[PDB]
């Protein structure tokens, strides 16, 4: 043949963007400092999920082909010990792109702010979900998290980021979830018990055991 080359491509592939700069701070808190009860993550992470269920579960009644996407609402858990990944799905109403890129790189700049303050104060790590950014608990135990998303809205999205004052936001050509989020953290490597299910267990049970949906264990 010939070699035709692409010169420009439609649109960019792959947009990197800056934390807010209270949101890029607590993430280096969280993933550097030593907490004693790094299990709270799970909690967090189940109840961000939690809410965005009862988010489909309630526009389902106005409109119950919102449903069409996906009648189950649950959450699904997946370790991968070969991988070292540990995933968290929901069938929860899912992120419209610019819900993803607002909700986790910009708008949670009040509360990390004010949650900083709090811990100034004399705050513990465990009440981070009371300041509406519990997701960035995933630090804790993680060096890398990846959040795939599809809202009824929208196209199925994945953002990443490691923690180093930058993410990542494309369009994501992977396996369709439906309708949702999935959480996939890579998990930092004196943290792999949350590979063992015996851990993963103990954890739901202690933390998330009146969650309103199922959550199932894939191990
Ligand atoms: C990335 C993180 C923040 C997260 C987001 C969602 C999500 O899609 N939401 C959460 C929520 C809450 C209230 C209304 C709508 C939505 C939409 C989820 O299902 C799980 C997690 C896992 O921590």
């Amino acid at each position: 043949g010939h070699m035709p080359e692409e010169v420009h491509h439609g649109e960019e592939e792959v947009e990197t963007f800056a934390f807010q700069a209270e949101i890029a701070q607590l993430m280096s808190l969280i993933i550097n400092t030593f907490y004693s009860n790094k299990e709270i993550f799970l909690r967090e992470l189940i109840s961000n999920a939690s809410d965005a269920l009862d988010k489909i579960r309630y526009e389902s009644l106005t409109d119950p082909s919102k449903l069409d996407s996906g009648k189950e609402l649950k959450i699904d858990i997946i370790p991968n010990p070969q991988e070292r990944t540990l995933t968290l799905v929901d069938t929860g109403i899912g992120m419209t792109k610019a819900d993803l890129i607002n909700n986790l790189g910009t708008i949670a700049k009040s509360g990390t702010k004010a949650f900083m303050e709090a811990l100034q104060a004399g705050a513990d790590i465990s009440m981070i979900g009371q300041f509406g950014v519990g997701f960035y608990s995933a630090y804790l135990v993680a060096e890398k998290v990846v959040v795939i998303t599809k809202h009824n809205d929208d196209e199925q999205y994945a953002w990443e980021s490691s923690a180093g004052g930058s993410f990542t936001v494309r369009a994501d050509h992977g396996e369709p979830i439906g309708r949702g989020t999935k959480v996939i953290l890579h998990l930092k490597e004196d943290q792999t018990e949350y590979l063992e299910e015996r851990r993963v267990k103990e954890v739901v049970k202690k933390h998330s055991q009146f969650i309103g949906y199922p959550i199932t264990l894939y191990l």
